């Protein structure tokens, strides 16, 4: 009972509207994984009813730029700026 799969963050859909991830699960719902925890640097979405457990590939860069677009507070700034 581990993260056995890996999912790249591009793949997964994001629900700007939610603040989350989320991907197609056939079950009742749909795995779910919170950008909260995610900038906690834990990456794993969960889906409920199956109850399954997935990772998911995350970066420093995604990160930001959908805190933009889910409209989220300001995140402190990464080690890139340029
Ligand atoms: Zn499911």
């Amino acid at each position: 009972m581990s993260t056995y799969d890996e999912i790249e963050i591009e793949d997964m859909t994001f629900e700007p509207e939610n603040q989350m991830f989320t991907y197609p699960c056939p079950c009742g719902d749909r795995f779910q994984i919170y950008l909260d925890d995610m900038f906690e640097g834990e990456k794993v979405a969960v889906c409920p009813s199956c109850s399954l457990m997935i990772d998911v590939v995350f970066d420093k860069e995604d990160l930001a730029e959908y805190y933009e677009e889910a409209g989220i507070h300001p995140p402190e700034p990464i080690a890139a700026a340029a």
